[PDB]
């Protein structure tokens, strides 16, 4: 923010020769009305105009008409710099040239009709290359200032010779100069652009600053990004708005040159860069010109790489030239190039973000004729992974859908298309939507299943969820939660589904392994199986490990490997172990010590009320009529596990389903009900069933329980 | 007027027999623009560097007779992976083709097809 900086504003009565500045800023600059000043804008475009003042002008604004706006390659609201332009001499001979289509069909004398009255006693200051529009004749004609004497700044005095004979300027050349490419055009990389500008222009602008601190500037800047991000565009933009001379080298262009003629081209590029210091050298697609020296099938490529190495090492920074490179594969670039001293700084150009890609779409579509309905923000959101090149292709596809929509009314065979169609033609949101359509970017088990053991489930939450439930309390109070729990009892308590439920409640994957599955009848495979299982648990954290028939695992070093990895697993605090045993006596105490299996939870056979709960769950899974008594089924299943009661429900369901299907098929066949179960089928399933666990197993588990009362003194 | 550049390169790819060069024949027979045909292996020449100059001269022949269409049959014959090419002249030809394709925007009136 400087007083020389002035926001662009519209002009009221300012012609091509006068500009208006506010009185307070007129005095602030120590300027006077009528003085000649130098105007600077974007893309290194300058102008000279007479300075005036307007009391209706805002201080932070500057008045200049549309033609002056074009000559500064800016729009309303843009920022330009104002400075005095002393010692602009009277013109002797200046050459102006017209624009072709502005003069097409005009056969008069250009001088008398347009230039002399417009330059009559005006003392207009004009710089070479300035474009000015003159009214008159049959139609306004544009002119280009190609030559002045003196140059670049001159005053058109009455004695100044004005001539316009020669060649008119084409529309394509002026259009290419007008649109062209600037810093504002590149969007979505403002961070990278700022880094690039501070890295490259500061050595160009202030070599003395680096001299005082004594630190040499970076020699080379390397651009690496996925194809389509716009590194070549950034190279062009840097080539535009930098005072230093810019020399662009394309890797394919150097490769296409014959052997020894690429060497001469590289030498000539470096020689010109040092000759016209300050300067910049850009080598685009550095991977193409510099393959890996270790792996290259052609001697010419190695020679070119080594020549580039020698030339970059020979740079003494007195010329202060900066070499700059871009690539699609940074690793493809030779390691010697990436070492310190050569291309020391590497800049990453990533995929644009939502705001960045919205910005990109703005510049891409601002040339395009647009309707009101289409919204760019929605398109930007729907392009999650699209890089700028994909955005340009998408814009082309949307335009093509607009073309297709207007295709029916138009005729291909015609030599020309109708004007009413093209003014009728416009791109909408639907075209962008179709382009988006074609465009391509670059547990289950719950607690309700198990009936009963609600206190055991609360204990399970204490085991697993409490570290996540209140991590801060765990941090304050020294706490390492138990990582292993033993479930001892008959195979009739649903511990298998308790493990799945505890894993599901935390949305953690659950791993179950059977006991004989660990064995492999190999010297070290069985132990490696245990180690691999523990590694799976560690990497799949958070997770719970279940070892079905864990006792069957327990001469035998597999169990010892289990103890070893259970000691090792303590580093990761979010992996859990659960144990299942068929007989509690066999398992070794070293398995059941604290730190491996410190929590012993008895799994009891289902309660009669718990059996009714299982019956309610089975009624949920399968519709059942109320004629049967849940209490009766629970009573008759005293010696039967929850699994066998569920199997009774399944068999009753099968029998009742068969009855319903047979009745409905009989009705359907005579033309050519009760999926809910009856008490009869439940009696059938009761008498089909056989006992799961006898009394003796319960005696063993109870004895193990008995193998397992304090008041503090005073 | 709408402000979109025409597509400068079209690649026709498919299994043998599908009718790619048949599309090329149909276009060459019923297009208004001048048609230039390039066969990949035909580019090769014994003289040093004359094959890249042949690609170049084909492109400038398209330039003089603008608008024009260039058909490059059997593109894989002259456009292999430069990472996998063991020959200097073939690599130079691929790079020369890349430079021509990059300048095809400068051409503004030439469209190239390949099968
Ligand atoms: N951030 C951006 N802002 C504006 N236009 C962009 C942006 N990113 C890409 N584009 C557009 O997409 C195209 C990018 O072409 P360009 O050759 O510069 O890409 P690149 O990623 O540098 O190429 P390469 O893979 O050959 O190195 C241009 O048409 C450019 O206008
Ligand atoms: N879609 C089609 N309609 C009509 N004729 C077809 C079609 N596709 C192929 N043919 C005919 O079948 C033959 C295919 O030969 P052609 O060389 O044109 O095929 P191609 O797939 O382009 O060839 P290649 O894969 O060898 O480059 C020709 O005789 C052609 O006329
Ligand atoms: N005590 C029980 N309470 C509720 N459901 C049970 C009970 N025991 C078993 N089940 C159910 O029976 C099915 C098989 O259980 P099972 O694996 O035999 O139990 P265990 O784990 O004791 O061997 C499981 O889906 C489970 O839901
Ligand atoms: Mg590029
Ligand atoms: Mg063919």
């Amino acid at each position: 923010n400087r007083p020389n900086r002035l926001i662009v504003d519209e002009a009221i009565n300012e012609d091509n020769s006068v500009v208006s500045l506010s009185q307070p800023k007129m005095d602030e600059l120590q300027l006077f009305r009528g003085d000649t000043v130098l105007l600077k804008g974007k893309k290194r475009r300058e102008a000279v105009c007479i300075v005036l003042s307007d009391d209706t002008c805002s201080d932070e604004k500057i008045r200049m008409n549309r033609v002056v706006r074009n000559n500064l390659r800016v729009r309303l609201g843009d920022v330009i710099s104002i400075q005095p332009c002393p010692d602009v001499k009277y013109g002797k001979r200046i050459h102006v040239l017209p624009i072709d289509d502005t003069v097409e069909g005009i056969t008069g004398n250009l001088f008398e009709v347009y230039l002399k009255p417009y330059f009559l006693e005006a003392y207009r200051p004009i710089r070479k290359g300035d474009i000015f529009l003159v009214r008159g004749g049959m139609r306004a004609v544009e002119f280009k200032v190609v030559e002045t004497d003196p140059s670049p700044y001159c005053i058109v005095a009455p004695d100044t010779v004005i001539h316009c004979e020669g060649e008119p300027i084409k529309r394509e050349d002026e259009e290419e100069s007008l649109n062209e490419v600037g810093y504002d055009d590149i969007g979505g990389c403002r961070k990278q652009l700022a880094q690039i500008k501070e890295m490259v222009e500061l050595p160009l602008r202030h070599p003395a600053l680096f001299k005082e601190i004594g630190v040499k500037p970076p020699r080379g800047i390397l651009l690496y990004g996925p194809p389509g991000t716009g590194k070549t565009l950034i190279a062009r933009a840097v080539a535009n708005e930098t005072g230093a001379f810019f020399f662009l080298i394309n890797g394919p262009e150097i490769m296409s040159k014959l052997a020894g003629e690429s060497e001469s081209n590289l030498r000539k590029a470096f020689e010109e860069a040092e000759k016209n210091a300050p300067a910049i050298i850009f080598i685009d697609e550095l991977d193409a010109i510099a393959p890996k020296r270790e792996k290259t099938h052609g001697e010419v490529e190695r020679r070119i790489v080594s020549q580039l190495l020698t030339l970059m090492d020979g740079l003494k920074q007195r010329a202060h030239v900066i070499v700059m490179a871009a690539t699609n594969r940074p690793n493809s670039i030779d390691p010697a190039l990436r070492r310190f001293g050569r291309f020391d700084r590497e800049v990453d150009i990533g995929i644009p973000d939502a705001t960045g890609r919205l910005e990109i779409l703005q510049i891409h579509t601002k040339n395009m004729k647009l309707a009101d309905d289409v919204d760019l923000e929605q398109v930007a959101n729907e392009t999650h992974g699209h890089v700028g090149a994909d955005l340009a292709a998408l814009c082309s596809e949307a335009a093509l859908q607009a073309i297709r929509k207007k295709m029916d009314l138009i005729d291909l065979e015609d030599e020309t298309i109708d004007a009413e169609v093209m003014n009728s033609l416009a791109v909408t949101m639907d075209d962008f939507r179709w382009a988006l359509s074609q465009s391509n970017p670059s547990p289950q088990v719950t607690w309700e299943d198990i009936g009963g053991l609600e206190d055991v489930k609360r204990e399970l939450q204490e085991l697993v969820q409490y570290p996540v439930e209140h991590p801060d309390k765990f941090l304050k109070f020294g706490m390492t939660p138990s990582k292993g729990v033993l479930f001892y009892g008959p195979p009739g308590c649903g511990k298998t589904l308790l493990a799945k439920a505890i894993a599901n409640e935390c949305q953690a994957n659950f791993i179950s392994i059977k006991g004989p599955e660990l064995l492999t009848m190999w010297f070290g495979e069985s132990e490696a199986n245990v180690r691999e299982i523990f590694d799976k648990a560690r990497q799949a954290a958070p997770c719970v490990l279940f070892f079905d028939q864990l006792d069957s695992i327990a001469a035998d070093r597999v169990i010892n490997q289990i103890l070893t990895e259970m000691d090792g697993m303590s580093t990761k605090k979010n992996v859990f172990i659960i144990g299942a045993t068929n007989r509690p006596d066999i398992i070794d105490p070293a398995i059941l010590r604290p730190g491996r299996l410190d929590q012993l939870i008895y799994i009891p056979l289902p309660d009669e009320k718990s059996r009714v709960a299982i019956l309610k769950a089975n009624l949920r899974k399968s519709p059942v009529a109320k004629d049967v008594d849940l209490e009766f089924l629970a009573k008759m299943t005293n010696g039967f596990s929850g699994a066998d009661l569920t199997e009774i429900c399944q068999r009753a369901c099968k029998l009742a389903i068969r009855e319903s299907i047979e009745s409905e098929i009989r009705r359907e066949r005579e033309r050519q009900p009760v999926p809910e179960i009856r008490r009869d089928h439940f009696e059938e399933a009761m008498r089909f069933a056989r006992r799961s666990v006898s009394d003796n197993d319960i005696r063993k588990y109870e004895m193990f329980a008995q193998t397992l009362s304090f008041r503090f003194p005073s």
